[PDB]
């Protein structure tokens, strides 16, 4: 089954190992807890995917514990616009393989994109195995969900995860492990409700925040070479100040909604939203 | 297509590594921007002294929803 | 100048290593957001009816060249 | 990249960040001073501290050399 | 004219090595193959370029397959 299969899970210990990086991309790999307690992961994987929860609530809401917008997410929504800090909305699926819609929380991406001129013999596949890394809970009946699935939609592989799955480091966070199918052109990702209602993370992942004060959640992608695709990471340009230094706008200042007609309060409305947008950047 | 340049350097980290800029204190770079893209506004034609004032209000409006305010 | 912090934690990444958000999926974060500034337009002052709104469509056809829509 | 503080003088930008007067490095920060605040090690109510842990060891802080100044 | 040279060469080959750090930022360095399946290249090394190509295209294209912007 493995080449490295670590078995250590005490709450009290604290592990950190060094293992040669092509023990990890191989046909049996590494388990889950190994790859935890891998203090070198960053020479076989990279981030595809890092979120954790904002410092200050934005309104309305009644904690700062989870994500209260939807930036990171292609599709779905928030379970209540009254009480933000509830977290995602957490829609209905019967079982792993089923066609994921628009209404659930989702993302996907392509892989192995190589041209014509070359043979998939010759080209393999881009991603071997995917870590995920999120906050435990002793019970609950939201899901995380990834799928593999072939050029034509059709879903090749397909697993899912529940609250206590993710214990490799009990009782704050853990891994498990996906296994990509050779053949793979797309991967979905992304969290649903396993039980006939309308869930919400709070509640129905988090437990209530019983365990964990701040839901975070990282994925990793162990790739089959190392960048022979090139790895995924940020983009970045050390002569570019867009990226240097990052982006300088800042809010602007409420300007109350304007009812003067006398063909004066309207320019002066006007030229003080300009002056606005000359002072805070956008110009 | 892809592009990634990398560069060596001569004593490791003497001048310091270039890297992209964060804070763990700064939502602005912990979370990213909350700024979306404003949905299209019509270039408006009515010149009665409120259309224009109607018009105002929307874009006023728009801002203050889509993050810029 | 420059200034880095590291942070040693305790246990690898028991509670989740600090570091910029990224999404694979998410162009704004696989290639940054492609707003540019705005052009400077001056402080107009025209009050028959019609300087107003030719100051409205100028800012609005900016808004929509630069990327904010 | 700063929560509280100020520039020294906006005249002249290439002064760099206002450096503001503090008697001793444990007395409190106020607002006029330039800092940023983030808190660590947050663990719910069932969670006992002695298994959950501490999550910051060291902090290892990088920055450029002169010979003297009054900043720190 | 260097410390390493790696001569790998097939498309098959799934080649993974580990380097002492020391031995890159030298007065000879190692290859370029070498660099290229040097696992650890995040030692000596950071990006100051990196980009790819955005996933939905921009109007009007074919296609998504460059940058479709001077970002």
């Amino acid at each position: 089954k493995y080449n490295v299969w670590d078995a250590n899970g005490l709450a009290t210990n604290r592990i950190s190992g060094v293992i040669h990086p092509r023990l990890v991309n191989s046909r049996l790999g590494i388990n889950s807890v190994a790859f935890d307690n891998m203090s070198n992961k960053l020479d076989v994987s990279s981030l595809i995917h890092n979120e954790t929860s904002q410092i200050i609530g934005l309104t309305p809401s009644t904690g700062s514990n989870v994500p209260h917008t939807r930036i990171m997410w292609s599709n779905g929504a928030m379970y209540s616009s009254t009480d933000l800090n509830n977290g995602f909305r957490l829609n209905y699926l019967s079982n792993h393989n089923e066609p994921l819609t628009p209404m659930h929380l989702y993302n996907e991406f392509s892989v192995s994109e190589f041209g014509g001129s070359v043979t998939e013999s010759n080209a393999l596949d881009e991603i071997k195995y995917i870590f995920i890394q999120t906050t435990y809970a002793n019970s609950g009946d939201g899901r995380f969900i990834i799928q593999a699935l072939d050029a034509s939609g059709s879903v090749l592989s397909s697993n899912w995860y529940s609250p206590q799955s993710f214990n490799s480091t009990f009782p704050i966070s853990g891994f498990v492990r996906f296994d990509v199918p050779t053949g793979a052109k797309k991967i979905r990702y992304g969290f649903v409700n396993s039980a006939n209602y309308t869930g919400s993370l709070r509640s129905h992942f988090m437990s209530g925040f019983a365990y964990n004060k701040r839901f975070f959640l990282k994925i990793y992608a162990v790739y089959n070479d190392l960048g022979r695709y090139g790895q995924f990471e940020p983009p970045y340009s050390v002569a570019i100040d867009r990226f240097r230094v990052g982006d300088n706008t800042t809010q602007m200042p409420s300007i109350p909604a304007s009812s003067a007609t006398d063909v004066a309060g309207v320019n002066e409305v006007i030229n003080s939203l300009l002056a606005s947008l000359k002072a805070n950047g956008f110009m």
